[PDB]
């Protein structure tokens, strides 16, 4: 492929994620100073741990579902056997997730988007997760500190779930191309928005895998 199909890939995953964003940007930064009250993270605290789990669970199949409808966005992915659309987005899903997650970070307090209002990591005190909870603040505050845009969302998302690496793939040579091609238009979009000095300040690929199989690893306990 030629630079303008680069761009046109570009183009059209950028495309998929905004149809796929779940929570528009706008709203969400709006309503950063929507922020809960004590009696509010209070509730939330009084809460059982199994209630915490099935609601956080709850919004995770949830964000997994417009994740799916991402990926099927994305005419490469469609080409793909069936088997290998469920093994990338089996092991990418809620990896996706943790990655989208920034935009409903805010680093001024350090508060996180959770139903209806912004609340700190003490709003999840029920969950007794305290080193998971941070583990995933500080991911997101790595991520908005940097200022992730929309594109950069899509385009980094994009390479996580195309990954051929992942076992249980047929046609890893496919896949590969899909990568290839998809690293190519990451790497020419961050050129043309002149952001090449976020490459070496985003989280160490594999990180991102470290705290999602520890996530799935307490995940699996209550579900
Ligand atoms: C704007 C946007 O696209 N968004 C923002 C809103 N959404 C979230 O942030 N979501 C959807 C579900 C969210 C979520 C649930 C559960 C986890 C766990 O790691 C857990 F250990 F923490 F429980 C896992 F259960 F996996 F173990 C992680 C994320 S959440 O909103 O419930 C949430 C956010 C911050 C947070 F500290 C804890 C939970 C993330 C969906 C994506």
């Amino acid at each position: 492929a030629s630079l303008t199909e680069i761009e046109h890939l570009v183009q059209s995953v950028c495309k998929s994620y905004r149809e796929t964003c779940q929570l528009r940007l706008e709203d969400l930064l709006r309503q950063r100073s929507n922020i809960f009250s004590r009696e509010e993270v209070t509730g939330y605290q009084r809460k059982s741990m199994w209630e915490m789990w099935e609601r956080c669970a709850h919004h995770l199949t949830e964000a997994i579902q417009y994740v799916v409808e991402f990926a099927k966005r994305l005419s490469g992915f469609m080409e793909l056997c069936q088997n290998d659309q469920i093994v990338l987005l089996k092991a990418g899903a809620m990896e996706v997730v943790l990655v989208r997650m920034c935009r409903a970070y805010n680093a001024d307090n350090r508060t996180v988007f959770f139903e209806g209002k912004y609340g700190g990591m003490e709003l999840f005190r029920a969950l007794g997760c305290s080193e998971l909870i941070s583990s995933i603040f500080d991911f997101s505050h790595s991520l908005s500190a940097l200022h992730f845009s929309e594109d950069e969302i899509a385009l980094y998302t994009a390479l996580v779930l195309i990954n051929a690496h992942r076992p249980g793939l047929q046609e890893k040579r496919k896949v590969e191309q899909l990568q290839y091609n998809l690293e190519l238009a990451f790497h020419h979009h961050l050129c043309k928005t002149h952001r090449q000095s976020i490459l070496a300040k985003l989280p160490p690929k594999g990180k991102l895998r470290s705290l999602c199989s520890q996530h799935v690893e307490r995940l699996q306990i209550f579900q």
